[PDB]
DNA sequence: TAATCCTTCCCCC
DNA sequence: GGGGGAAGGATTC
């Protein structure tokens, strides 16, 4: 099999210097402001200029003005994003019927068809790379390979704007000298927990009992690790579909009364049926940020499709439930709709 | 600025 | 025992 992965490179900075080429060569940050207080927030992605010198996504506002108190800092806008993004991804399916879009900025092909070897692939990643930069003026990053877990690999290492290919030969190293907390889906939490168990290679996970591995980390994590170290890893291309729409939203002081709340609270649902547009839900959940940053959930499915009129007040009754289970403060609050019709 | 996998529950064959 | 399906939380991106 032979999948082609694409990936572009820090998307929103990019898509903004786009926008206003004067941005060009400089220290782009695309951040979240709060607007708590005085440059509060976070920082959504930052440009190459930028992430050599430490500004990241992660750090606060007031951080990356320290490091780089001259860069441009512009406030995020997803619509224009998302709507570059979804151009972007039909140049995509005219490589392929079979494509799936993991992300916003994150897509994987299925050319095991068109191309019929490693040489071709090339070919058409740099054919790919170009029309891209042609059409949109954007760059990416294409990782080829056997599977969906490698492509992506293949990608995080030309990073940025490059283009590689991991072959089996080379895969097989990487099964043994590649890094575990270097793998697709291990995020600290797990890498930390592969750690004690002695795992720090694909391989590592070949010793120990599987049931030792299934009690900790859990089966369908273990069992992807195992089938990815023996070789075995497979899942398909698939389009994957939007199971899930919400919107969470941050208060300028942290509150427990109520009332206080309910308007933040209303404007989520607002946007939250904003976004669904002609999709109705079953389901519906009151997301809340209490101040130690730790989420709070409370949810329900119903008989039938939800009315924005009946969103409103089921999600006041989550809410007291809320406060009620729980005499921490709020700090943000939001809704999440699924179950669609 | 959603996906997924878990874990525990609560019927009820 | 175990199918089926919330519900709430844990984890990655
Ligand atoms: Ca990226
Ligand atoms: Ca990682
Ligand atoms: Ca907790």
């Amino acid at each position: 099999m032979i999948v082609l992965f694409v990936d572009f490179d820090y998307f929103y900075a990019q898509v903004e210097e786009v926008l206003n080429p004067s941005l060009k060569g400089k220290p782009v940050v695309v951040c979240v402001f709060s607007g708590r207080f005085e440059d509060s927030g976070a920082v959504a992605t930052a440009n190459y200029e930028a992430r050599k010198f430490g500004v990241k996504a992660g750090i606060p506002i007031v951080e990356a003005k320290k490091i780089l108190p001259n860069a441009v800092y512009l406030p995020m806008r997803k619509e224009v994003y998302q709507q570059v993004s979804s151009r972007i991804m039909n140049l995509l399916r005219e490589y392929s019927e079979k494509i799936e879009i993991a992300s916003i900025d994150e897509a994987y092909l299925d050319i095991s068809d068109k191309v019929r070897d490693y040489r071709e692939a090339y070919n058409l990643g740099l054919e790919i790379k170009n029309k891209i930069l042609e059409k949109e003026k954007i760059t990416v990053t294409v990782g080829i390979s056997k599977n969906k877990v490698f492509a992506k690999i293949a990608a995080d290492m030309a990073k940025p704007n490059g283009i590689k290919v991991i072959d089996d030969e080379e895969v097989k190293r990487l099964i043994r000298e590649l890094d575990i907390a270097d793998v697709p889906g291990i995020g600290n939490i797990t890498a930390e927990k592969l750690k004690k168990l002695g795992i720090n290679k694909l391989v590592d996970t070949l010793s120990i009992e599987f049931d030792k591995l299934k009690g900790m980390i859990g089966e369908a994590k273990a069992k992807y690790l195992i089938s990815l170290a023996r070789d075995e890893y497979n899942e398909p291309i698939r389009t994957r579909v939007r199971k899930s729409i919400g919107r969470i939203v941050t208060m300028k002081r942290n509150s427990r009364n109520l009332e206080e709340i309910k308007p933040y609270l209303f404007r989520a649902i607002e946007e939250s049926y904003y976004k669904l547009d002609k999709r109705i839900p079953k389901a519906i959940h009151v997301v809340a940020v209490t101040e130690d940053l730790d989420i709070v959930s409370r949810g329900r499915t119903f008989p039938h499709g939800i009315s924005k009129e009946t969103a409103y007040s089921e999600s006041v009754k989550l809410l007291q439930k809320i406060l009620e289970e729980d005499e921490r403060k709020i700090r943000r609050i939001g809704v999440r709709f699924s179950k669609f019709i």
